[PDB]
């Protein structure tokens, strides 16, 4: 008995509305333990209305759920349990954005199986992750959640995800089944405004937004989740050339499931597509197989078909589809497979899985300035820790962290008093408030994550600071962004740090003594003035639950900065969109040149990023030998060997990222500047050299051509080769084809 | 005939006489005494010279079209052309500001006055009018243009080519028009001019081309190509977008297409290969005349005896340059617009001056007027201060290369003629144009200078508060230099100078009731300034006249009737921001913002600080209710719509009465609301008028996600107002006609 024929059979057993009900899944509302079985959800369950749920916690909660379908319905179908696990279950890793940082696949598939681990001892089957959407606007609070604005990156990441939550089989029980969103091009609305249109060319989604979403479904991701924008003019959930014929597109076949984002279907309404009914059929016919929250299939498709204006057969294809993945999970031979008691208590939380993200969360930061070797602090002294983000636990996690210990994360304060202990003296002061405008920081600390209030005025908790600062040999700023000032509808018109923190900072610079700047963010953020006066930057993102500790591993130099910018630091929000990918204009302005009249330039800001893409220091020094090349006359399916000399010239250990960049100097279509094709993270003792070798073949120098035809042409390569976007070693080739 | 005529004359052309009329070169120096020998005369003689632009004289087009005619061995006579944008030697706003006048009629004129005296000069052709649509306030060209809405954009389109053209080409007084630039240029990402443009095929139907294609149909006799790619080609090599859009239908352009300045030889850069390359692909993709680059002259002949190129694709080329010529009458006549005394007599005359500052006065956007701050009293004293108080050179704006900036009006000099006796004016520096003087020269380019203050800017405000105190009001004449837009002047910092503002904050602190007058050529973030300043009125840049006109404004001589063409955002971080926008699945309900989980920003509402159409007037006008025909249409009848309209305040005054409408549902999502039509009407005051507008079909189409063009039966709502805001609406439906589906 294989799954096509228990499926079918089962099916054949099934009336319409219960087919139909499999494409359900609704909000579960309030479920009080001890009465699951009459709770509000409850009847739906039993009348063999629901195929799923999800955001229930608990694996005692869930199991009781869980009876009621495969006890009181009539079918005994078993229900899927999702749940946004982003970063982390109840172990919190780096937010996504900070993990790409990492450029270390390894690092992320990890974090990613722990978070599986941890969730299917919960009873959760099914995350919603990764969230893969590609993203040039720093505005758009989602930028926290994804892997910054590169294709190739990406895509890496998205791999490394889904492995490492799916396995190698989805009947294991601390395997869960990944879902892909958002589908697509969601990173795109406009002015950076959550929700907003989205717009652009075919050649556009295919060079450089879809590659992510592919080597997702490559990888084998089980489910996909549509996006909340519309695409040429009409909403991807009601899309029928993006969820049926790219998803689906015959040679490279997605065999998952399609769920609707929160109630995008009937928000297809407000977009302005019809009434409930129209919108929920023409989901239905683009390839959407399940519905989230909105009820829209539940109520509604059975008109439809009466009317002929669906199929029995597209109702079939998605219950099928549902079936399918519940057999993977191992849900029809064991409907109880990921509620075991002894496992929820025994591996979740662990101090080893603490430990784990410790590490990861120390490899995630990003060191953007560090002058006069202000970095590493010495354990020694006395060490002034300021700022609104220096000692509040909740906020460690970040944004999509719901199911987070958020209590229990270690605060920069508590992190850095521990890790000093006797041999440094730690002093505190609040500083300054999040912002001015208290309306402005409680929309920013929405969900429980709230920072202390300084109700005193401004100039008087700053001269505190001060202060206090004047008793210390070093300063530590913690500043940056609350954890709900990125996230979903999280958008900012102003990527700057909070004016009251600047006026902080500006007051922490003028004691005179060296200034440490910690970043907390969960965006790129305009930081051209804090550059120019901060001695060291250390971009930390946010860490998790164990921020406090894998900052303070960073601060004194346990663990060396490695980290690189996954995503573009604007000057100033102006700028925006900003990528490293760009085309070379016409008028391109020549290096150093700003500015230049009638070159594509402001009048008021230089072209260049404040930090390009991969940009990234160490407390040591990597310096790169020449590049060398095996030929610089290819031709055909030949491999092209690119090697250089790496040394640790600096005066500690240290892992630095080796990248790969192609440009395509002439196409039948323009081509990018630069595009990333490959990456190695080394690790090299002080002094050490090593040689660092990429393989190249033509796979790496195709792209989609103006007919959308994956394919590359003959003609002359740049090879790049350094620590960033910007700072390369460099060899010109030529590729033929042959006959 | 014509045909007949430019066939034989084709016959008797070699290969490269033909090439050689494809040219438009850079001309370089020519000493007016010898200019048969000057660098440019043996290209002429040689016949690889089809035209010229940027000379300027009529003495010195004279001797130069001479010598095509005499000492060419076809005698093949040349274009004169020249970038005359919002006036000749008498400057008009610029087009921005022209676009807030609301008024077609206004806008032919002014064209029609720039032909009468560019021709008089010995220009035949100007490149001319610019309609690219953009919604990006950061790029200097939106200046240019006439706005964010294609409606609008279509209307000035074809009004500036039906007043730079006429009735016919071979009129001494008309010349022929070119739209620019072709196409999508007003899209340049991060609103950095030239830089990468992207969009959907659906977007650029209903979003961007309509101004283009108004112009075609209105007759535009040429086009010029823009420097943008598009799907990742450069417009100038793009086959698609030169034939397949531009020249789609049977006999639809028939005009010729011109490259942009080097725009050929720029694809190199773009990436597209080397200049014989990329001049062959500009060939096959439609473009006929070569700007400067000589790319064309240089390379066709190679690629024709390589197979690159066609016979044909030359022929035809060369084909439309010379018919362009026939019908400007250059054939019959070579020095048709070469008469010295057209020139002394029909240029900056009295007349043409008046009708600028006429013009100039309509085309204000008063933007606020707290407790009847304006119009001014013309008794007492009042204070003029600011770094555009009193400069003559700024007035036309940005390009204005004909214009006479040095005899512009400063606003200094016309509040004082105005003021006469009855008022004292007085005047201070107030500030710099910004306080890096390296941004302040790069501004003030093209000669177009402001005197500096070297002393300390405290020093300078003191200065001008010291005889603020002694006003009983304050003029402040902030904003922008010339410069600060047009080519190459994006700004990634849309407010006004910040040395100003502080300068502004001074001002208010005196307790004197401050008017803000806003020199600008791009919308700007005014938050502040709107909290802060009792009036604010933007006069964008006026013309040669400015200080006339805008006195006209101040004392209410003339009751300001301008409407924003484009949206001003709360800050940059808006941008882009429209008011044609779809509603998204998550809107925000009006007046709600912040709502978390809806479309909207933490930091920053929704709304702009002032909406497309807005203007407000020295009086005040009340809309009565919509009035509709029907609410119940089907297939190709007409609805007819009214709105009475009261002057309900206490002055004569225009106001602009815009129509929108909504498709509330289809099979791609619809914008929340459209400009469909437009009125702009003088009422007494206490005057009422019946608005009514005439509503069919026409009205209700739109590009499909296939790109059919057509309208889809359903609900639709008709609004009415002075804004794109504040409207008066009502809910329609309209059917299908079955016997008539085809
Ligand atoms: O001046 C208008 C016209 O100038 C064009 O050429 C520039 C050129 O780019 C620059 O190198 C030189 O120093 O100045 C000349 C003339 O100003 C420019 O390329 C055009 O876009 C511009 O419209
Ligand atoms: O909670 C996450 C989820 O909430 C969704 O519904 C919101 C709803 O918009 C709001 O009115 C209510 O107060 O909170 C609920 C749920 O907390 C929201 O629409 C989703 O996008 C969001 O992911
Ligand atoms: O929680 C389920 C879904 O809720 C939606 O509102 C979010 O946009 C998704 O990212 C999330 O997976
Ligand atoms: O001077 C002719 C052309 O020069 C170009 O550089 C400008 O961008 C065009 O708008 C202008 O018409
Ligand atoms: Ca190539």
């Amino acid at each position: 008995m294989k799954m096509n024929q228990f499926i079918n059979a089962l099916m054949a057993k099934m009336t319409l509305d219960e087919k139909i009900g499999q494409l359900n899944l609704p909000g579960a509302g309030d479920i009080t333990t001890g009465q699951a079985s009459s709770s509000g959800i409850a009847q739906k369950i039993k009348e063999g209305k629901v195929g799923g749920l999800f955001n229930i916690k608990s694996v005692t909660k869930i199991k009781e759920v869980q009876r009621i379908a495969v006890e009181e319905s009539r079918l005994k179908i078993p229900l899927l349990f999702g749940m946004d696990v982003i970063h982390g279950y109840e172990t919190a890793f780096p937010i996504p954005l900070g993990l790409s940082c990492t450029w270390d696949m390894e690092l992320i598939e990890k974090s990613a199986r722990i978070a599986a681990i941890e969730a299917s001892a919960d009873g959760i089957c099914w995350t919603f992750s990764p969230m893969v959407d590609i993203s040039r606007d720093p505005r758009w609070g989602r930028v926290s959640e994804g892997s910054g604005e590169d294709p190739y990156l990406g895509a890496q990441i998205a791999k490394a995800m889904v492995k490492g939550y799916q396995g190698k089989d989805f009947s294991d029980n601390t395997s869960i089944m990944a879902c892909v969103k958002h589908f697509a091009l969601y990173g795109a609305g406009e002015a950076g405004r959550d929700y907003n249109t989205v717009d652009m060319s075919r050649v556009r989604m295919y060079n450089e937004y879809f590659p992510p979403y592919k080597a997702a479904v490559d990888a084998g991701v089980g489910s996909v989740m549509t996006s909340f924008n519309e695409i040429d003019g009409i909403p991807a959930t009601g899309n029928k050339w993006l969820m049926t014929d790219v998803l689906r597109k015959r040679i490279g076949a997605f065999k998952g499931f399609v769920v609707t984002n929160y109630t995008a279907i009937n928000e297809m309404i407000d977009h302005g597509m019809g009434d409930l009914q129209t919108v929920s059929a023409l989901a239905l016919r683009a390839g959407v197989d399940m519905d989230m929250v909105g009820e829209g299939f539940l109520t509604t498709l059975k008109k439809s078909l009466q009317e002929g204006k669906i199929t029995q057969a597209q109702i079939d294809a998605a219950c099928k589809r549902i079936l399918e993945a519940k057999y993977k999970l191992g849900l029809f031979s064991d409907p109880y497979k990921y509620c075991n008691e002894e496992r929820a208590r025994t591996q979740i939380f662990t101090p080893e899985h603490r430990k784990i993200a410790r590490e990861i969360a120390a490899q995630s930061f990003v060191l953007l300035k560090n002058d006069n070797n202000v970095l590493p602090l010495k354990k020694s002294g006395t060490i002034a820790l300021v700022g609104p983000l220096a000692d509040n636990r909740v906020n460690m996690p970040g944004t999509w962290s719901v199911a987070a210990k958020h209590a229990e994360s270690v605060s920069l304060l508590e992190g850095l008093k521990k890790a000093a202990g006797n041999d440094a003296r730690i002093l505190y002061a609040h500083g300054s408030n999040l912002d001015e405008d208290k309306s402005l920081i409680e929309r920013a600390t929405m969900f429980g994550k709230t920072l202390k209030y300084d109700p005193r005025p401004k100039d008087v908790v700053i001269k505190e600071a001060v202060d206090i600062a004047n008793q210390a040999d070093v300063i530590v700023a913690a500043l940056g962004e609350s954890a709900e000032m990125s996230g979903e509808a999280s958008s900012r018109s102003n990527i700057e740090i909070p004016a009251l923190q600047r006026e902080l900072l500006q007051a922490l610079l003028k004691t005179g003594k060296p200034v440490v700047l910690v970043l907390f963010t969960g965006r790129p953020l305009a930081l051209t003035w804090e550059h120019e006066n901060v001695p060291a930057i250390l971009n930390v993102w946010f860490a998790g639950t164990e921020a406090g500790d894998a900052i303070s591993d960073a601060l004194f130099g346990v663990v060396n900065p490695s980290g690189k910018l996954s995503a573009t630091f604007p000057r100033n929000v102006g700028q925006v969109p900003i990528y490293y990918n760009h085309k070379n204009t016409g008028r391109p302005l020549p290096e150093g040149q700003w500015f230049q009249k009638f070159r594509s330039n402001y009048l008021d800001v230089p072209n260049d990023p404040l930090y390009p893409f991969g940009y990234g220091l160490s407390f040591t020094k990597f310096t790169y030998g020449d590049l060398k090349l095996s030929s610089t006359n290819l031709k055909g399916n030949q491999t092209l060997t690119a090697s250089i000399e790496l040394t640790n010239s600096g005066d500690y250990d240290g892992a630095e990222v080796v990248q790969l960049y192609i440009r395509d100097l002439v196409g039948s279509t323009t081509r990018p500047v630069k595009e990333l094709k490959g990456f190695q993270k080394v690790f090299l003792k002080k002094g050490e050299t090593k040689t660092i070798t990429f393989k190249i073949t033509p796979e790496d120098l195709k792209f989609y051509n103006y007919d959308l035809k994956y394919d590359w042409e003959p003609g002359e390569f740049v090879i790049m080769v350094g620590g960033n976007s910007r700072d390369l070693k460099s060899q010109k080739i030529n590729w033929l084809k042959d006959p």
